């Protein structure tokens, strides 16, 4: 029935990232997610990068559908190591 | 192209183990995230699944360290489709 546990190996894992109305809202950007075995140790990243986007910036002000584009920039994460 | 929507199914996650080391310190167990169109649309499950796992509860006593086996129950998300939620 039940099968042994196995550890969150350490890597790149996918996160979704919600923008602070937009569209798109949140958006798919890396992340190192995991565990170190020494409790001490801690699994972070050892390589990031950027990617601006670019976003509708929707601008209902006063009785105003007047939207606007922005740009807001990402952080990946390329690579990751326990440490 | 510019952004765009993280499409709303399922991707894995990493779920930290709650009790005295417990190995592993952390699974990695399927979730359901995403995003939709209304303010209120939320991307939910739509059929969880229930895994058991087995973890080693180690305890050290006295002057030394025990093995105890132990099991702990997962809940893995298999479907998704957003909802309407007033939210």
């Amino acid at each position: 029935i039940a099968e042994p546990a196995m550890i969150a190996e350490c890597k790149t894992r996918t996160e979704v990232f919600e923008i602070s109305l937009v569209w798109p809202p949140c958006v798919e950007v890396q992340r190192c997610s995991g565990c170190c075995n020494n409790r001490n140790v801690q699994c972070r990243p050892t390589q990031v990068q950027l990617r601006p986007v670019q976003v509708r910036k929707i601008e209902i002000v006063r009785k105003k559908p007047i939207f606007k584009k922005a740009t807001v920039t990402l952080e990946d994460h390329l690579a990751c190591k326990c440490e």
